[PDB]
């Protein structure tokens, strides 16, 4: 009675910001005449079997460095990397463990979402939009170029008040004054660097 193969430990779920080199082990014993490979979970394609990487993917390998260890590596980590995949015993039938991988991505602005330049008359309201994507989420906040105050809604009342910078998506600017005009730089980031910014610049008119 000289075994079955059988799993060691576990692949352990990981995180990876976008770029780097993912990692995935597996372990296994008494693998015998058996095979190890490795397939990516989302569409059963074959990544690698025993040495051999079976996709022409360039950016997939696989490590062997002592006798119970099998790693998957994935370089130049993307989006679309994320999700699981599966260490597979050819035994009859097959033994499987499944790992999975969340990229961590730096925010991206999605400009036909955001506000483009704009002009409008003095005391029209306008609101600036910057959406912005990514892994986590990101926050947004708003500041003029210039560094010089915003005047935004006074919280609860009809007046305004002047802040040194706004904390999210949407800039709302009440009953423009001519001097509300110039730049504006909205910033997304989510610690996953770099952050992104997009510049919006608002005209305002007689109107
Ligand atoms: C390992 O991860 C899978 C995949 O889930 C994703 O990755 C996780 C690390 C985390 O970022 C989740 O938010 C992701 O959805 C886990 O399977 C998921 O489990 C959740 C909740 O049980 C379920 O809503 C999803 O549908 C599952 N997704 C898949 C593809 O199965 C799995 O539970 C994790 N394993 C361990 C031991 O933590």
């Amino acid at each position: 009675l000289d075994p079955d193969p059988e799993f060691i430990g576990f692949i352990n779920n990981v995180t990876y910001p976008a770029g780097r080199e993912a990692i995935l082990a597996c372990s296994v014993r008494n693998l015998g005449k058996n095979k190890v490979g490795w397939l990516r979970a989302s569409d059963q394609t074959v990544l690698a079997l025993q040495g051999r990487v079976v996709t022409h993917n360039a950016r997939i390998s696989v490590m062997h460095q002592d006798m119970h260890t099998w790693k998957l590596k994935i370089s130049k980590l993307r989006e679309s990397d994320r999700g699981c995949y599966m260490c597979q015993i050819n035994t009859s039938p097959m033994k499987k463990q499944v790992g999975c991988i969340d990229v961590q991505v730096p925010p991206d602005i999605i400009n036909e979402e955001s506000s483009a330049d704009l002009a409008v008359q003095e005391g029209e309201d306008a609101t600036l939009t910057c959406k912005a994507t990514g892994n986590p989420q990101p926050r947004v906040t708003w500041r003029r170029e210039d560094g010089e105050m915003i005047l935004i809604r006074k919280p609860g009342s009809r007046e305004l008040m002047k802040v040194e910078s706004y904390n999210g998506s949407s800039l709302r600017l009440l009953r423009l004054e001519r001097r509300q005009m110039g730049a504006y730089l909205c910033i997304a980031s989510n610690d996953v660097p770099p952050a992104v910014s997009k510049r919006v610049s608002l005209s305002v008119h007689h109107h």
